[PDB]
């Protein structure tokens, strides 16, 4: 359980279980880079495959349990932490392990070029876009969508 | 000032090659005109940007968007290309990773699939099983860019 891995000039810390994280550095991490609010017992409430946060707590990619395909619950990024790499160093980290994926972002997240850049495939709803990465059975592909549709949001105000 | 065209007879064809290869900076493989199905050409009046649908499968397929550098400045491509979606709810069309398009086919698709090299785009579909038919089609399609 917990370890670093280097990428490039960056070190991140790997860990399969919250119990090995700061969480209130963490939780001060995702709502700084999202300007909104995580909703309360978030940790308490859900499953963890792994996270992977860099030596500082400046980015963080968290991948959880949902269906069969790993879910990309959050990437964040401060915005201070800007142009080092730290967020390419987390994610590239991340997909080196991680050879199919799915997540969601809405219209207007910051991200959405990176994420158009680094998905395989998309799918857009009125409210969402889906993306997935390793994803070529149609049905794994709609049943990531259901997910994404069904999924409460976890990031509110 | 757009030219709608159902037929090759109607359009300049050495013209529209030239188009074509000046925008994706190849060449376009002997025999296209004669061996693609077209469905229709909107191009726009001196030739400096053209949307080509052509028959394959059931949806319609957007084999070409070839618009010239300054034409893409001048929002020329753009424009050609809302003529079509004006007409066309349905199609579908591919990408490899460095058409200079890539940035304007994610904000026009409603979603896109990576199959070899190719991501293939579509509008208008929403139930997989016609988006599979889709992909399908583009899978043994040869490029006719070289
Ligand atoms: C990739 C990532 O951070 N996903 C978060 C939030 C995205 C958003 O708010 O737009 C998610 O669970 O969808
Ligand atoms: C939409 C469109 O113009 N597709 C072109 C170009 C594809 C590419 O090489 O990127 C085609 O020949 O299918």
């Amino acid at each position: 359980s917990s370890g670093l891995v280097p990428r490039g000039s960056h070190m991140v810390i790997r860990a399969t279980t919250w119990k090995d994280l700061d969480l209130p550095r963490l939780q001060h991490l995702i709502q700084s880079s999202f300007r909104r609010t995580l909703i309360p017992h978030y940790f308490e409430t859900t499953p963890l495959l792994r996270a992977y946060v860099s030596e500082n707590y400046r980015a963080a990619v968290i991948l959880t349990k949902l269906g069969n395909v790993p879910y990309l619950d959050k990437f964040a990024v401060l915005d201070d932490a800007q142009g080092e790499g730290l967020g390419r160093a987390v994610w590239s980290i991340m997909r080196e392990e991680t050879p199919q994926l799915f997540w969601r972002s809405r219209h207007n997240n910051q991200a959405n070029a990176f994420y158009y850049a680094e998905s395989d495939g998309y799918y857009k709803q009125d409210h969402w876009k889906i993306f997935w990465n390793g994803l070529h059975h149609f049905q794994q592909i709609q049943q990531c969508v259901a997910h994404c549709t069904q999924h409460p949001p976890t990031l509110i105000d």
